[PDB]
């Protein structure tokens, strides 16, 4: 169950961006998910403050939830589209995919 | 119930690093928890990956979860402690404090 990256594909005809995007269709966003909790191995990147916070957790649940896994790593993205006026464009999205995941 | 970073406070006595560590006794660690759903609120910090996954999610639960708060900044901290042999040092623990959260 442990925090890893997992595959997620964007159709832009399911956002409704149907319309304007010549290209592409979608594009691969992924997404992370798992659980962050001992053992924290490394290829499951974790800051410090994570391990603290695990460790606090595990003493007092109450206290203080395990760390969220979330993404690491973003890669922007560039569509292909027309805007008004009818100009065939190229935009980069920023943030748009993720790269990696990890306990932060 | 939104993303916002909480109080939390370390005492190194409670982690048993009671001992080496002349100072400080503990410190403010905080942490990131709270809901990634809209409103996405600005200061609150989301990436686009955010809005689409938060987004595909409304569209979708069974496909795919809300972003999680996670901690968007860290600072360092420094404590002063005994090495063996006796010396007193000073090392900075690097990603110790969480200044921010926010949903990624």
């Amino acid at each position: 169950q442990a925090c890893k990256k997992h595959e997620l594909y964007v159709s832009f005809r399911d956002l409704g961006w149907q319309d304007w995007i010549i290209a592409p269709e979608g594009y691969a966003a992924y997404y992370c998910e798992g659980e962050c909790a001992f053992p924290l191995n490394s290829y499951m990147n974790a800051t410090n403050h994570a391990i603290v916070q695990t460790l606090v957790h595990f003493i007092n649940p109450e206290t203080v939830p395990k760390p969220c896994c979330a993404p690491t790593q973003l890669n922007a993205i560039s569509v292909l589209y027309f805007d008004d006026s009818s100009n065939v464009i190229l935009k980069k999205y920023r943030n748009m995919v993720v790269r990696a995941c990890g306990c932060h």
